[PDB]
């Protein structure tokens, strides 16, 4: 009955988050600026466990030396006052114009390696604030057109930057991993690795593999009108779900960044219950913006709402497993034996058994009904909160 | 001005494909079914390489082991007759009901088994007749509810049955290699290894993963709103494009498999242009259906259809390709850049390099305009034929 | 608390969803036929109001006018039995092959004449058993290629079609009402009158506009990635919404077809406070297909699950109207001042108010929040019962 | 074979797309400023007939009476000198934050006042300049979540607004219309009346109906997955085409504006073949933005590709419709019978024809191919310039 968020549920903010201003592609800004100090704090009084940043969140670009060791230096003091940690950060390589063909994989030499230095100073910083986790969001790498990018020298050019930023870290003796962020558009015509999977094959790919992991996002997939929940699911099989981004969208159609819970509602669920059930222990870190209809009042109280949300979630996905009912239900469809190996006889042994084929019934076992609808029909029982 | 295709431009159709009888969701067959030694013969007049199939296409399901012998001999006459070749083959483990909750991943252990069995049978009989790849469509492979299924569960069971084939595969000595389709839906409300991308990532993680590539279909990536010329390049970047499948989509809807060079346009024209540059030496083989408002005459144009555009196209890639007015827009575009490495020099020497960072003028190369529309419209104007 | 649907609630269904055979574009049906007087029997016992029907559902294609006979005597006497009504019938003009260029805009003017008179034929029978509404779905009128259809001319046939039913009925004397059913695709590439706003506009160019209306399908708008509840509000804001096909879909791919309540949990919260709120009094019809994972007990309880998720959503909708907390909210965000004439002091009178122009604080006027965050939240928690 | 713009091909362009400063979502402004009065003098250069503009593209917000004077005359100096006419003009009721929910549809009243004020005032000036269309994107009227608008309300609103201009131009005798331009979503979740359907059916239910039309855009129709051609046909099948955007766009995403003949090729070729073919007679206006990698030169190529597609496109469509071989193909797919009535022999008649029903041979007609896949390659070649 009781949602208050408490520092040791791990929910995490980007500055840019409740920071945004609202300037979107036909329309100017709605709310003024905040002071990263200012949404330290506030996000401290509502229960966040920390926040994360782009390095030009903290540091306005083109900032003298001075300058920066004055804004961190702020920073640090209200992270000190409050109690927040700052588990990730990441660069904005998207923004500038230098950055309009990308920056790893722009076609522009120089601009590769002005991308990548830029890049190097940031995770010195963020290891100097603590962060565990370094992400990465591609958000200008690809094309609008099909002849402006070789896709395969792209895709060497970005593995040498990985691979390099991997040898910086490995160098430096740093305890940091990276976390590829995917999107499948905009603001690019197409962007290179656009999803989850994606993501993950490129990896296999890097030189040390074991230092890269993925920093899904729930609109993102849902931009591609992929299954999220499935995704995540592929990523934890493989052990490469290093940090994630949750919030809200509304199908296929532009990167809304909606508050947590909104959008796709049941597939929040089904999230829920799949990071709870297989112990992800990482930030529950929200990257979302608040409509640009809101005032500041309305800005916490979208921020609240997405952890509000989550602890909702949390607690009909509990309620549902915990149901003797829906254990009995989830034997009737069989999930045991999905969780049992097919053939750990062996290849000969499954060669030798003439159950698996001579003597199989497949007129018998077409029969048989999955019971998934009642099995269904109970899981939003639990979600609304409805069951007798 | 020619585009008559002739067996050496490796074109090859799956018997489904002509054979298709027309049945969609909402309505019944429009046309009788095809002898596949019909199909084999008018496919040879038509200047095709070879042909494809499922096993359930060659023998009705049910087949008692002598009716079998009876269906491959006739079929491997009309290949003696023709010269036609069967570069590869499939198992069909959707149409019939035991399916209904997959193959591989079904939760009942006993349908994963037949599944199996099914499909190695299938794999003795494709090595018989030559084939060189086997494809792996998971078209029940998935759910419609979140419940019914637990993906960690079912990608364990998945790779499972791969590693499986693999054992059997290399015990019997067979030159033989995988190649996994992806789609994101459809029969299936969502579909595991949903994408080019979900599919090469669970490769990495078979045990002999050299036998595994990705059998893309063109129609599949456009029902997820991806790029799939941009898919091809990673399929080929990783070395993993061991087969393809052409046809045509209009966009995110139901699957269409429209005849190739319908759908995306421009998309089959960069595709093109990727497999020439790129070498691609497999077969160019098309899965598509005949839409159910045609009689047989209007099957034999659509499947004519399908080499003549691919042989329009590749004329038209070529011919952009070698116009130095496009040479010069490439380098105008810095795609020589592109394919130089980012820091060739080192790591160290990157960061002692004062021009990447403290003294890069990031305005100067911000002002830089990419000259990507002029490429473009040249790219339009060679695919159009109207240069000048 | 108690969720038990009875005839008072006015939920329909069509024999063909409880009566899907599971029969999909790659696979054979999992479940026998069902006998419509079994399903009326059934369906009775669920606390169902009353099914609907195609011509072809209850009267096989090609009986003779004796067999018709019995099929209805027998039908009809299931209605006497059980008390169940049938406010709705249709025709189905989408499956024999003869149909496959369309029915009302086949190119072939003989097939547009068998439509016609195939349809009257079924008009006089839905009125003989009380429908009151008469459903056309034009799944076959459309096209997968460009030079196929003028759509100029098939608009022309359409309306022919269409007004000569309209003179039909008028001249019968029947009090009957059509509804017209969009679709934007499935089963063919492009369909025609593609949504609900399409649909609305054709209308008003009939001879008898009055005679006609909309069945929009919650599927059908979101294949098109559509807000139903904002479609629904048109439909009513025109005073046509004669009927409504209640399901669920999970974005933009093929028409699923889930039960109502699965697919968007959200836009199901919304449309049943509009449905509710407006004072629809038609049919609350539910068109699903019951997964072909299903059995017969699976079904039932998908059935089941229709009225029951739209009795939960009924009365959360109201709790949160009801709830005085909301009703501030609502005041809060303007929702009375959008209700209130923007100029009912006339054009002279606003031309003349500075104070809508000359002397307007644009800048007091733009900082103002609109509250929706809080509001959206307040509904959230509504819909899962959390309120406190 | 040369495709060079004259002014008599009516091409137009609005200020805002050439003048596309660059600064989407993600990144800041890659171009400077471009005068109006510049942009008027090369694109006079390139062969355009026209510009287009939105009062706050021409008159900067806040602007003084005296310096609203300046820039007007200025404009007017080049229109002078170049010969350059204005066709069409909207109003900017979507930039300034007092407008973020909306302008004829915000929920505070005051805000609707002023957005019709603002309106009023630039129809007398596009009077003035000789345009004889006025446009209305309603690109805020929307909503993110479902309880912030009530759609019915809202309805209402939008047509008191509409009524009000359509009382403002009666009385004051102005020869201008008024084109509505649907958009389904962007820069709000959902947009009012969504796609061209929902446009024409709204004019519809406004009190001088003749006054107003469509102005639909290529890209927005495709946001939604629909066939841009068909939407056209509805259009014009309802005279209400009174102008159109022209522009690309890659499927389903944000909103690309992307140069016309880019985006859905095939569409493109469509698009023209039936503009051409219906005699329209208007604007071809272009909406588009050349992409933020480019520099000034790289916005006049865009630009003059806009006018070269068409010219190319318009040019393959002639020759396919003027083809003696694609007019027996028309006949053999029956589209001569498509024009002709279903049933001008009138409701009796078709009651008493045997051979409509009761002696129609089904069978036979279902066995007829309807050759619409030869039709389409004879399109694809004529598209390619391929014919032989
Ligand atoms: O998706 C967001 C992106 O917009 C940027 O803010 O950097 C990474 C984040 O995850
Ligand atoms: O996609 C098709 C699938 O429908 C089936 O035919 O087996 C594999 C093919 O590639
Ligand atoms: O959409 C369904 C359609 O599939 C058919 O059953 O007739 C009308 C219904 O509403
Ligand atoms: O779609 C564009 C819109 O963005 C604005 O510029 O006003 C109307 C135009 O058509």
């Amino acid at each position: 009955m009781n949602y208050q968020p408490t520092p040791e549920d791990r929910f995490t903010f980007g500055l840019w988050t409740v920071g945004w201003q609202g300037r979107d592609p036909f329309g100017d800004a709605t709310r003024r600026a905040l002071d990263p100090v200012e949404s330290v704090r506030r996000l401290a009084e509502l229960g966040a466990h920390g926040v994360t940043f782009h390095d030009d969140d903290l540091i306005p670009f083109g900032s003298s030396d001075s300058e920066r060791e004055e804004h961190v230096k702020r920073f640090r003091q209200a992270l000190d006052d409050t109690g927040m940690k700052v588990p990730m950060a990441t660069t904005n390589l998207f923004t500038h114009p230098v950055f309009k063909d990308g920056g790893f994989t722009a076609n522009d030499r120089d601009v590769r390696r002005y991308a990548l230095r830029k890049t190097i100073r940031n995770i010195d910083l963020a290891v100097e604030l603590g962060a565990e986790t370094y992400v990465a969001w591609g958000g200008r790498e690809g094309a609008e057109s099909g002849g402006a990018k070789d896709v395969r020298d792209a895709l060497d050019r970005m593995k040498e930057a990985f691979d390099l930023l991997g040898e910086y870290v490995t160098s430096q003796g740093y305890d940091i991993r990276f976390a590829i962020e995917p999107k499948p558009n905009e603001p690019r015509g197409d962007i290179l690795l656009p999803t989850v999977g994606h993501a993950l094959a490129f990896i296999e790919r890097l030189e040390r593999p074991e230092l890269y992991g993925v920093n899904p996002e729930v609109g993102h997939e849902q931009m591609a009108g992929l299954n999220f929940p499935h995704g995540i699911a592929q990523a934890l099989w493989a052990g490469k779900l290093f940090h994630i981004d949750l919030n809200g969208q509304n199908g296929i159609k532009y990167d809304q960044d909606l508050r947590f819970g909104a959008g796709d509602l049941r597939a929040a669920f089904w999230l829920v219950d799949l990071l709870e059930s297989a112990g992800y222990s990482g930030p529950r870190h929200f990257d979302f913006k608040p409509p640009r209809t809101e005032d500041f009042d309305g800005v916490w109280a979208s921020a609240a709402g997405c952890m509000r949300n989550y602890l909702i979630l949390k607690e009909r996905a509990a309620a549902f497993r915990a149901d003797p009912e829906v254990q009995e239900a989830l034997r009737a469809s069989r999930l045991d034996e999905l969780a049992r190996p097919t053939a750990a006889d062996g290849l000969q042994a499954l060669l030798d058994d003439r159950s698996a084929f001579e003597e199989f019934d497949v007129d018998a076992a077409a029969a048989r009904g999955m019971a998934f609808e009642r099995l269904d029909q109970l899981a939003m029982d639990h979600l609304l909160g409805a069951r007798g």
